[PDB]
């Protein structure tokens, strides 16, 4: 599988803290290792994980830009917070992949609510390669697939626009009131 | 993990003969061997019509609930499913992740966003034996054009093999 040549997508999602960032670096690192040219896509320049590693990037403002800043001599692009990217961002994913190239996305599956996220949603249903991969519960400590959002400690309200902290938590402790 | 009224949703996707309906089969019986009630349903073991329906049929007993097809339920599935998940059960769903155009099919971009269990598996591509990851729909053995409505066969491919004229 994966010969030369042959284009695809993976998708890593999960909550908060789940370990996207940790796994997108891993994946990267391996990549040089095996001497592809890879290219590293960020939002508005390191993709950092909240346990200690980062790797160069380059910020972008929206998909577009990706084509813009895109090297044909690439064999690899990798992005980091995809949740925040606009919808375009499917098409061009699948054009790189459609060109034998691979992609690697990692971003929210959900909003603090609960609700789909963004792209990921679409970029899930299309990617060949699909790791849903679960946080710690920080109240119950079994695996937390939910990010909660609170405000003052107290959970936030399902109309709530964007003294504010967030956490992983599993589907049994995470409270989002409406 | 997964203890006693602690439910979630579980989804199994890919394209036509990945073995979707083989691996919700094998779950059931493994529910069944555990002593859990489960009720089955379809897009028409209870075929019905619409997501508004499942609720209908519930009984409040079963422990895990089964959906087939899922990509051809109205978007009112996932909350549904959710419901269901968030009353402690399980729910399994099974469903074709794209159309044969290769594009997002229904409600399955936001029945995998909620997930807590997605698993994307594969067919084998009956032109060049890799992994197949689309279904191929043929007319007269040719290739069905991107905009064309519902001889006619499907098959498995992959994706350098699937075709989609536009
Ligand atoms: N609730 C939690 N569950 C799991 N890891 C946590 C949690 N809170 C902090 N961490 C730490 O933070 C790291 C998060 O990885 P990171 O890649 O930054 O997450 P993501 O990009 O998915 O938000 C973990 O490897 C772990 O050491
Ligand atoms: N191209 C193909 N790739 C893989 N299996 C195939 C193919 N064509 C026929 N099969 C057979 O059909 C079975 C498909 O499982 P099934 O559950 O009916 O698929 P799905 O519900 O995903 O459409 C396989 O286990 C295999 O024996
Ligand atoms: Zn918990
Ligand atoms: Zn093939």
């Amino acid at each position: 599988y994966r010969p030369k040549d042959h284009g695809w997508v993976e998708v890593i999602v999960g909550p908060m803290y789940s370990g996207k960032s940790e796994e997108l670096i891993r994946r990267i690192r391996r990549a040089k290792i095996a001497k592809q040219k890879i290219q590293v896509f960020k939002p508005e320049e390191d993709v950092v994980s909240h346990m200690g590693e980062k790797e160069q990037a380059v910020a972008i403002k929206n998909s577009r830009e990706i084509l813009k800043y895109f090297e044909e001599d690439t064999e690899v692009i990798a992005i980091d917070e995809v949740q925040f990217f606009d919808d375009e961002i499917v098409e061009i994913v699948n054009k790189i992949a459609e060109s034998g190239r691979r992609v690697i996305c990692a971003g929210l599956d959900m909003d603090f609510r609960g609700k789909p996220f963004g792209p990921i949603p679409e970029l899930m249903a299309i990617a060949e390669f699909v790791d849903k991969i679960q946080a710690i519960c920080v109240v119950c400590g079994n695996p937390a697939t939910r990010t909660q959002r609170l405000i003052n400690g107290k959970p936030a309200f399902y109309d709530d626009p964007v003294m504010e902290s967030y956490e992983a938590r599993c589907r049994k402790c995470h409270v989002v009131p409406q």
